[PDB]
């Protein structure tokens, strides 16, 4: 008969609208996620720009300090062989 | 064939439409965890980065503290001989 038939006609139109409906939630979550990678992203390469110059500061200080050590040193012979 | 063999056709017809559909929600179901996966790697990431940029800072901190004391205590003796 034409009731079991359209019936069930019904029921899989139904559970693909579910299913399309389930593939529309996770492609939501998809963006979500892709756009906190974009910001994780920048914030990393930021970071990481902060480090490399954290670095070439660190080498030059650290420089620096051995020529004041040495010019103290050097102070202190001088006046003592005075 | 006028009959049965039509309508049969039809019923194959949208199991197929619903098969895909759920073929196609449980591909975006695998797709959202890697695009999260990713992301939580990028965090782990950061958290190492992080970790190490801390150590890097302290150390250049406390190398330009003892730099600034050994500065000061060097332009002690030369402003004294500056001013004999």
């Amino acid at each position: 008969h034409m009731d079991a038939i359209k019936k069930k006609m019904q029921m899989l139109k139904l559970d693909k609208e579910n299913a399309l409906d389930r593939a529309e939630q996770a492609e939501a979550d998809k963006k979500a996620a892709e756009e906190r990678s974009k910001q994780l992203e920048d914030d990393i390469v930021q970071l990481e720009k902060q480090l490399r110059v954290t670095e070439d500061s660190r080498d030059q200080v650290l420089e620096e300090l051995h020529k004041s050590e040495d010019s103290l040193l050097f102070a202190e012979e001088n006046a003592a062989k005075a």
